[PDB]
């Protein structure tokens, strides 16, 4: 598949690839352009929602404007930008296949105009002239008289209603809602009948937001909208009333459950359609079943009555056969969790279609020459440069709860509960679902849903000419009006969005206090609640003091202040539980008044249950059991067949009651943590944003002071980066507040649920036995006895759980990619003699600059550089080695001398500013120089000739500890807490002078090291299975 890029919004209409085309039968009309095969974009708003709508409605997350995708300089930006992501789907293998079967999935055409597939009439045409036998009428030529007469449902047709032009999907832009991306068919009975309808998208692709620490690639928004239009395609639409339980509303006050379609679960990936699709299906519903056998039912039809007529064109039965070369089983498993590991791509993972309720968006203007590619994100998802969109004003905010505390009764503050936008039930699902008893209905899966596509086959099909239109083919548009409305819930007691927002402020002048009561009752709002409680200790013990004024005083200011914001913002105790090992946030309990009674957090969390912290506890209800023995006759062989089956089957039944009480943990209760872990990220956000601004304060005021021009510029670089080192040590907070709040609700569901469960299925087990019982009591003599002990359940039976399972469920491709792209050494050398490879697989992209004089051998564990060569020198330039007033870091190296002072190994400097390790005497030094003239010398002796040697080199600004360990022993713990910003170039230099050397794995570290750690490194690293003399040569 080749998406064509030749196009543009001047494009002559050559009604090929670029034509005017009516909208669907009203009286608009509207310009499509042909990227691919059966693929239109049509780059304008979509014609069937009202551009201008009433403000009533005006859904939130409503960025609406009338006035988008008006200009034709707009239009063309877009059109090119769809191409472009279209481009970056059809680039890997996965997108490929998915755009090719896109392409080939036409909507199931309708037989003749009398009906049926089989076989066309016969025409005689074109008589012979007489001659001496004459009467040569019948030798004459046979035709099929209808050709291609089957009628199809996919085709635009042009404004003058005589032209018709082949589609399957076509692409538009959004509706009234400036930023939602939709899939609507043309027809609603042929969605779901089985013959399959075109698709039309609404896709913006200008706007994306930012979730934890990445940006959302777009073309992961419309791989979804592409398989959600797979689904309308194959005709597979299940019923609007097939919602399955999505979200308890704790917000709420009255038991409500958000619903979701099941397409959106299936199709958007996830924790939540693996909770739902289990291995034995505790949810089924006669959709799929009906929807199977549909498809069979087609399959069958072309099969035997399509293939094989041969008056009609490859053009429909080619695509044809590839459509139902896949099985629909394969669609169901068609998720994003499988293109988001083909691509790697980090997004949303749980309860990503209810985002709404958790955090509000902000959104991010994306140009497509250059901050989006073929390639994708530009410098990557994380670190790619995009400013914030002028829309974010426009945001509509209408609430589904303004939560009014009140004092004793004015209002303090009030609050918005934003809703999730999804359908409610105020009926509870999980007490109304009968589990079956008697049983593949649903999708069971995965990473092979794409293995019958083929991308040679389907791409050698010629195009679609002329098509047979359907004149029924589209009913009509129907716009989905709603108002939202609201509950001005009033409490006493504030709740923790009153705390989370008391954090939020506008006047930049801070004056942040402990004590949520003064911030709220008070009139100047000069005052932010903040918890960092050093941070807040040191601001109040330096206000009798004189004003900064000398750089040094500045850096060493900043320098307090960040080692203050992580004592503070990275503080956890290790609480033993009867249930496991727990590290809990100590923070957490003033942060959202969850527990914040007493003076400790983490004595109620170490006294009441792991469930305290949420407020909806006890939602959970038992679903309707039924548990189905059948005469007697039988021999001990049939007998015990028979028993054998029917306890398989009640093994079956207790587990589909077991993932029942599995999915209404996760909906119900962690929900419940998953929220809370949302508000402790915008707490640790807020009081991020905080002493940024606290220090862009102090900045400023400083400027405004006798210094010069370039140490201001090297205040401003420190503060930069110091900035960046704020960053991480706030992500850090982020993973500590996640990794507690998950293991507290696995703990949760393993100490409060499962009991429960055992508890409830007691009954049934009991009546299960009863049952066999009655019934095992055509001879035995006394042999029933051993059948009746062998066929009889105890709590054992039913254990399925496995704290490992449960802990792999809530992981998804988005904790995967990020894993393995998360490294701890901004440098790692690799070298590998096979053509001479040196390389770096930090992530960071290290440029290693190397002359050719440089050689490779075998060290110690592996290639290993060798610079023979006098004054040869190989650099490594990164962006990282830039360093700054408050960062940790560490170097790593073996090291062979062979040469017999002052030889200037290695060093990253810059006139003074720096550090450096150098040959003097007998063995290195390592030296290290501010740029406000203190300095830092160690002398590591008894470095002879030869041998091999370990160097780590540990510099931690957390604690001002400089940290000199030679092969496994500490050389020196010296403290540099003299030692100001160190701000040196971007390259560090490897020179050997005149001195043949060796220079085995070296590496640059983000973070300091322990002494452990540099043990284990030294000794897993000499363990390479080969005998070594006394110096280390092999």
């Amino acid at each position: 598949m080749n998406i064509n890029d030749n196009l543009s919004i001047n494009s002559p209409v050559d009604n090929k690839n670029v034509v005017v085309v009516r909208a669907r039968k009203t009286d608009t009309v509207f310009k499509a352009f042909k990227v691919a095969p059966n693929i239109w974009v049509a780059p304008e708003r979509y014609y069937g929602e009202s551009l201008s709508i009433d403000e009533e409605y005006k859904v939130d997350g409503g960025i609406y404007d009338s006035n988008f995708l008006s200009q034709d300089s707009e239009k063309d930006k877009f059109l090119q930008a769809i191409i472009t992501l279209l481009k970056r789907i059809n680039s890997t293998n996965a997108g490929e296949k998915l755009l090719s079967l896109i392409s080939t999935a036409i909507p199931f055409p309708y037989g003749y105009i009398g009906g049926g597939y089989y076989a066309p009439n016969m025409i005689t045409f074109g008589s012979a002239p007489k001659s001496n036998k004459k009467l040569n009428s019948l030798i004459s030529s046979t035709i099929p008289f209808p050709y291609a007469g089957y009628r199809e449902t996919n085709y635009l047709s042009s404004e003058d209603n005589k032209s018709f032009y082949a589609s399957n999907i076509v692409i538009f832009g959004p509706g009234a809602n400036i930023v939602e991306n939709n899939t609507v068919f043309y027809k609603k009975e042929d969605a779901e009948n089985g013959m399959g309808t075109m698709t039309e998208i609404w896709f913006q692709p200008f706007l994306t937001y930012k979730y934890d620490e990445f940006y959302i690639d777009p073309a992961i928004e419309l791989i979804k909208c592409l398989i959600k239009s797979l689904y309308f395609l194959y005709g597979i639409k299940p019923s609007d009333d097939l919602v399955i339980p999505y979200r308890l509303r704790s917000e709420l006050e009255n038991i409500e459950y958000s619903q979701l379609n099941i397409v959106d679960l299936l199709v958007s990936g996830g924790i939540d359609p693996k909770f739902i699709n289990t291995d034995p299906y505790w949810f089924t519903d006669n959709y799929f079943s009906n929807a199977k056998k549909v498809f069979e039912d087609h399959r069958n039809i072309y099969e035997t009555q399509i293939e094989g007529n041969n008056a009609i064109g490859n053009d429909i039965k080619l695509r044809l056969k590839q459509k139902f070369r896949i099985n629909i089983n394969d669609i169901w498993e068609l998720n994003l969790n499988y293109f988001s590991k083909e691509f790697s791509i980090m997004m949303p993972d749980r309860f990503n279609n209810a985002l709404k309720h958790f955090y509000r968006k902000q959104y991010y203007k994306i140009d497509y020459p250059e901050n989006y590619s073929i390639n994708g994100f530009v410098n990557g998802q994380i670190n790619v440069q995009l400013s914030l969109s002028d829309r974010n004003q426009d945001i509509i905010n209408k609430p589904e709860e303004i939560i009014n505390l009140l004092n004793n009764n004015v209002s303090l503050m009030r609050s918005n509960i934003y809703g999730d936008g999804l359908k409610s039930t105020v009926d509870d699902f999980y007490s109304n679902y009968k589990i079956p008893y008697n049983r593949e209905y649903h999708f069971n899966n995965n990473d092979s849903s794409l293995d019958n596509v083929n991308i040679g086959v389907i791409d050698n099909i010629p195009e679609i000419i002329d098509v047979n239109p359907y004149k029924e083919n589209c009913d009509k548009f129907s716009p989905v009006q709603k108002i939202t409305s609201t509950r001005e819930i009033n409490t006493n007691i504030p709740w923790p969005i009153n705390y989370l927002q008391a954090q939020n402020t506008n006047n930049e002048k801070f004056s942040l206090s402990s004590d949520f009561v003064e911030v709220v009752s008070s009139k100047d709002k000069s005052l932010v609640y903040s918890f960092l409680s050093n941070v807040m200790f040191y601001l109040d013990s330096i206000k009798d003091n004189s004003p900064i004024d000398t750089d040094k005083k500045y850096y060493l200011w900043l320098r307090e202040i960040f080692r203050n914001y992580s004592f503070d913002i990275t503080a956890t105790q290790e609480i033993n539980t009867d249930c496991g090992i727990n590290k809990v946030v100590t923070w957490f309990g003033k942060a959202l008044n969850i527990l914040n009674t007493s003076d400790s957090f983490v004595e109620e969390f170490q006294n009441l249950g792991p469930i305290s912290l949420i407020n909806k506890k006890e939602n959970l209800s038992m679903p309707i059991i039924e548990i189905y023995i059948p005469m007697l006759g039988l021999p001990l062989n049939d007998l015990n067949e028979k028993l054998f089956n029917i306890y398989l089957k009640n093994i079956l039944y207790f587990k589909k009651v077991y993932f029942n009480f599995l999915d209404q943990w996760w909906t119900e209760y962690y929900s419940q943590y998953f929220d809370l872990i949302c508000m402790a990220k915008q707490s640790i956000l807020a009081q991020e944003k905080l002493i940024k601004q606290i220090i862009q304060n102090k900045l400023q005021d400083l400027f405004k002071a006798d210094i010069s021009m370039d140490k201001l510029n090297l205040m401003n670089l420190a503060t930069e980066k110091t900035f960046i080192d704020l960053s991480n040590e706030s992500q850090i907070a982020i993973n500590n507040i996640n990794d507690f709040l998950n293991k507290s609700a696995i703990c949760v569901f393993d100490t409060n649920i499962y009991p429960k469960f055992i508890s409830f299925m007691e009954q049934c087990i009991n009546s299960v036995n009863s049952n066999v019982t009655a019934f095992i009591q055509n001879i035995t003599e006394d042999e029933k006895l051993q059948l009746i002990k062998l066929n009889t359940f105890m709590n054992i039976d039913f254990e399925f759980f496995d704290i490992q399972s449960i802990k792999d469920l809530i992981t998804s491709e988005t904790d995967l990619i990020k894993e393995e792209k998360e490294s701890d050494y901004n440098l790692f050398l690799f070298t590998l003699q096979e053509d001479k490879v040196i390389e770096d697989i930090s992530g960071k992209n290290t440029l290693v600059k190397y002359s050719d004089s440089i050689s490779l051998v075998y060290g110690v564990n592996g290639d290993a550089l060798y610079l023979k060569e006098p004054d040869e020198s190989v650099s490594f330039s990164n962006k990282a080695f830039e360093n700054g007033l408050t960062n940790s870091f560490s170097i790593c190296f073996w090291l062979r001398n062979l040469g017999e002072i002052t030889s200037k190994l290695i060093e990253n400097k810059a006139d003074n500013c720096g550090w450096e390790i150098y040959f003097e005497n007998n063995g290195l030094v390592f030296s290290i120089v501010d740029c406000n003239g203190n300095e830092e010398n160690i002398y590591l002796s008894d470095v002879i000739s030869k041998n091999w040697y370990y160097i780590s080199i540990s510099i931690d600004r957390l604690r001002n500890q400089l940290l000199i360990f030679i092969n496994d022993k500490l050389i020196a713990n010296q403290s540099i807490e003299q030692i100001l910003n160190i701000y040196s170039s971007n390259t560090i230099s490897l020179v050997n002078e005149n001195n043949p050397i060796y220079i085995e794995g070296l590496s640059i570290l983000n973070r300091s090291i322990t002494s452990e750690e540099v043990v284990n490194n030294y000794f897993s690293y000499l363990n390479n299975s080969y005998i070594r003399d006394i110096s280390g040569e092999r």
